[PDB]
């Protein structure tokens, strides 16, 4: 056993009883407070708690790493990345395109382009599933009616003619067993749904997985999102130069504030200091491990009013922003190569932040999420959603199982038994979610830390030649 | 790496994220309520605080044990023991009496049991780093005046005898360098003072120690207790009879009420309520763990009438105690061999039990503290004192060192940069400790967890010819 865990584990361990101490002693003293009296030591008292939990969260960061913890994971997650996508190449690039079983996917999903992008990640996990190699038709796309290649690597380098000696719709992978072209729909209207999807991983992955990631949901869509977003050698430039003139540089916290059309159908308005509070936050955070230079923050929003109010109400802050890139976000000009080319790039410098603060109702948000976790070895918790948690459009439902029991203090909780398989919703960020438990038909509160993630696997093609 | 190691490290992780924000959220809600409304809502706030608070801290102890760390942890202890336990032996046993060199000491002391046992562990740690042999003289015992081997094996089965060439009172282990029997003195007096004193630990030890043992200087006393209360037969029987007639069992808490004389000279009165709230909230975090039949305490005190009130207030606890003893232990008859045996039985049930709450101004909770280091691995963590940490009477002054910048809020509290070494006065068991700033010679409150234990190390014998 290694001495730096142990004085570490020892220190975590300490840390959280000296803090049930500093609790019950100063609830205590507020329980005799009133008014004014009160509000003074209340907001005092959350002044001390933030630092001595970011204390104890500092230590948690450093047993993750110490003796070779960082570099074994970092190994291993690096394994996992080159063997997924070894498979996927291979199951990309058939000696024979016109004898090859192919899965055709349609790009134009009426909605906005994080909506399309995971319509098509959605559609290369079941090609995955099934053994079929996908065929993407990109033409007439409303972002950019030129195609999928007008920014990405082509899917394929060796199929991408969609020609067959038998096609047809999507009746189930036994039924077209015996179809060599299989056109699938959007998963909003998919009769019969297979095995092949989120948050489902592979059966063969799902023990290694958990070893490194803590939501190897997303990292098995990461992966699907890694191999499609391949840029074009002229896109891989215009990244390094936007980079450069933008002076982006560590630590940096990506932030994306989704308004416009987004408020009122699918979202809210969240005002610029609920995002703000938590990205300080993190940036205390930060300074408790490591010299922080500059409080930088990469905002990218389709409000593009907000920059000059966002460096106006934070001084200090460094907002690392192409406003020209929020005006190509506008309604009218959404639908262009230009605002294509602006989201791309506001996504990509989101997801190469050392944190995201966001709201996951957005496609946009989740993506960059998804991205990150490509780039570091269990990224899973390097964000902050200010609604929504983490979901994919189409997923099977997703469930918790109740590990404590919970007497319901009001009617809007639900009581919860240990084995009971909760149907999460959301959390509210508060100390409770929002579900129903599936045993008693009852939907309602109950408190976040009495459940657990119920990971589903499924019997995927293990593609062994790929080696 | 372990899969449950990472499993478990991550859900530590989250539940102090959801601990944290069920603290924002409640505490805002608590700034708008007086009075009752305000103490009904902090009272249930607070209650959902401890099993949120014990659910983490189980979590912590099932990390202290996956993948062979505790096989491991035990092995280690073992060895460590074992190893000391080897060298003592054989420093207390020459081949020849007559020439070899010999520290003496003299057990009456005027003061209690715990005081004059600890008294003599001052004596044999000295005569460790002196490489001396131990010789005991007790007769006129105010226990016993049999002696020492009234109730335990003597320290030595070669050299007892006190005879020497050269005989001189303690003037320094370098002056004394040929003087073959050196006399000493209580540590109360001792002049000049050696190195070999706690809290110091063995050079040659401290990386196995610090690997192992959250506090090396209790495990380093306690390799001295546990050698010299090796009782003798009669005793050894006696503690088999008491522990099947009292029904003595797992999972068990000890208690250690301490008044009669102590009241007003070398502590304070302190309510059976105080002590018994600490053992209903760890038997809750036990029973986190554990299948929990009857909430068993081993009850030891001075006062035999307080057996009936902590049976009268608390019906469903199973109250293991010997009301004979609490009567032997009385002022009018408490310096006899009946009475001696009683305290070392209360001592030894309190060391074997799962958790000490007392209050370890009294020498009696401390020995059995020190003797329950020696029947566990890292045991440093199963108390809970009512007032002084732990100490060791005459040690060299325990140190901290600040690890994070505090900033005094008000008078009553020191500044603190990181690097300041604190002298610590004590720990309020509510998130303050008391110290001095040496830096500054300021003496106040700050933050306990803002500080980092100074371990501080002695040049002992390695004792090569015992292995
Ligand atoms: C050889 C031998 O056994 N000598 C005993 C002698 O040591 C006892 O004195 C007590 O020693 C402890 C520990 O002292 C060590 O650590 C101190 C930390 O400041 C150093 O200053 C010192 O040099 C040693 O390294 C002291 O903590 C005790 O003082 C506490 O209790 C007395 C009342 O008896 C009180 O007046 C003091 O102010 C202090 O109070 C404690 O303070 C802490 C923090 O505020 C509280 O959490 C705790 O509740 C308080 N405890 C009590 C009991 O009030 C002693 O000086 C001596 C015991 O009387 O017996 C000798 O045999
Ligand atoms: N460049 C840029 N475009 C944005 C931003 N927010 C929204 N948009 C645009 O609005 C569209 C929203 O569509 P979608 O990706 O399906 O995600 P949604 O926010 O959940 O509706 C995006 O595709 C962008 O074209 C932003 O922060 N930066
Ligand atoms: N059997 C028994 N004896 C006790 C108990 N508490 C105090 N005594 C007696 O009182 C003496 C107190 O002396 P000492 O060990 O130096 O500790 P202190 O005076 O509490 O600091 C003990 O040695 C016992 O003889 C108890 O709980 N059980």
């Amino acid at each position: 056993l290694g001495k730096d865990h142990e004085i570490l584990r020892r220190r975590i361990e300490n840390g959280a009883k000296e803090l049930w101490f500093f609790l019950q002693s100063e609830l205590k003293k507020l329980k005799n407070l009133e008014g004014n009296e009160l509000q003074r030591h209340a907001d005092e008292f959350l002044l001390d708690l933030g630092h001595h939990e970011r204390s104890i969260m500092t230590d948690l960061y450093y047993l993750s790493q110490t003796d070779g913890a960082g570099d074994w994971r970092e190994k291993e997650a690096k394994d996992l990345t080159e063997l997924v996508q070894r498979r996927i190449t291979y199951l990309q690039n058939p000696k024979d395109c016109s004898k090859a079983k192919k899965l055709v996917c349609n790009i134009n999903k009426g909605c906005g382009y994080g909506c399309q992008l995971h319509h098509v990640v959605y559609c290369f996990m079941i090609a995955y599933g099934t053994q079929r190699t996908l065929i993407l038709e990109s033409q007439n796309w409303r972002y950019a009616t030129g195609g999928w290649e007008t920014v990405f690597r082509p899917v394929s380098e060796t199929c991408t003619d969609r020609s067959g000696i038998s096609t047809g719709h999507w009746s189930g992978e036994v039924k077209d067993k015996n179809v060599q072209v299989v056109e699938l729909p959007i998963v909003d209207s998919l009769h019969p749904r297979p095995p092949y999807l989120p948050l489902a991983v592979p059966e063969d992955l799902a023990d290694r997985l958990v070893r490194v990631h803590g939501d190897p949901a997303v990292w098995w869509v990461s992966q699907f999102v890694k191999y499609l977003i391949r840029p074009q050698p002229w896109l891989e430039k215009e990244i390094e130069e936007a980079t450069k003139k933008l002076g982006f540089k560590h630590p940096v916290i990506g932030v994306h504030v989704r308004r416009t059309d987004k408020v009122g159908t699918e979202a809210a308005f969240h005002p610029i200091e609920e995002y703000m509070v938590h990205v300080e936050e993190h940036f205390q955070l930060l300074a408790r491990r490591m010299q922080v230079d500059k409080k930088r923050v990469y905002l990218a929003t389709d409000d593009p009013s907000l920059l000059k109010e966002a460096k106006t109400k934070y001084p200090n802050y460094e907002f690392i922003s192409d406003n020209s890139i929020s005006w190509s976000a506008g309604l009218h000009n959404r639908y262009t190569e230009n605002s294509l080319r602006g989201v791309i790039l506001d996504i990509h410098f989101l997801s190469q932040a050392d944190f995201l603060v966001c709201t996951f109702s957005s496609q946009v948000c989740r993506v960059a999420y998804e991205i990150m976790q490509t780039l570091h070895p269990d990224a899973s918790a390097n964000f902050h959603s200010l609604d929504d948690i983490y979901y994919f459009g189409g997923q099977n439902a997703h469930n918790q199982i109740a590990i404590y029991a919970h007497q319901p203090r009001t009617a809007d909780e639900i009581p919860m038994e240990p084995g009971d398989i909760i149907g999460v919703a959301g959390n509210h960020w508060d100390g409770y979610s929002k579900g129903v438990n599936r045993k008693l038909g009852r939907t309602g509160l109950y408190p976040s830390y009495k459940v657990r993630e119920k990971i589903e696997t499924v019997k995927y093609p293990t593609y062994p030649e790929a080696e």
